[PDB]
């Protein structure tokens, strides 16, 4: 009874986002599991510079 781990939620859920948009630029990606740290750059280079070193 009551909530708990039967949810299915996950902590670190960003994963899914960062996997999402290296399919949507076509960057290799697993489909499970951790991501390569080199990609999780990748993705906060295109959230953080768009705005800022590009036109």
């Amino acid at each position: 009874s009551g909530s708990g781990r039967g949810r299915g939620a996950i902590d670190r859920e960003q994963s899914a986002a960062i996997r999402e948009w290296a399919r949507r630029n076509g960057h290799n990606v697993s489909t499970r599991g951790r991501i390569p740290a080199d990609v999780i750059d990748a993705y906060h280079a295109a959230t953080l510079e768009h705005h800022h070193h590009h036109h």
